[PDB]
RNA sequence: GGGGACCGUCCCCCGACCGGCGACCGGCCGCCGCCGGGCGCAUUUCCACCGCGGCGG
């Protein structure tokens, strides 16, 4: 991997234009298991008992809630920017 | 004034023709599903409890 190559002057804002990065990069020349079967110990059982996992539910409640839409954005707190304050 | 014939219509048999088994029914084979009873008794399946458990609501 490589650095970001593009400078920020300000935030979303690239040095560099589109046509400037495509030279810098040289795009020029660079250009292009839910079951498991285990036995089951016993004769005349015939060793084949395919198990899977995440089993449908045993129980459905009444009513259900659907769910939300997207939103792009509402980062959780552990990945918020921390800021302090210039005179601290 | 009778009784017949004819015409139009239904009601019937009796055939033969096409279309369809339709939401008008059965019998047979096919496929699928369920139930009951056998066999299958154990790394399968199920039940209940616990963890200051992990995920989604």
């Amino acid at each position: 991997p490589h650095c970001s190559r593009n400078p920020v002057l300000v935030r979303g804002i690239g040095r560099y234009s589109r046509s400037a990065m495509y030279s810098r990069k040289a795009m020029y020349k660079r250009k292009y298991l839910a079951t498991v079967t285990k036995p089951v110990g016993g004769d005349k059982n015939g060793g084949t008992r395919v198990v899977k996992l995440r089993k449908m539910p045993r129980y459905y409640p009444t009513e259900d809630v659907p769910r939300k839409l997207l939103s792009h954005g509402k980062k959780p707190f552990s990945q918020h920017v921390r800021k302090l304050r210039a005179s601290i």
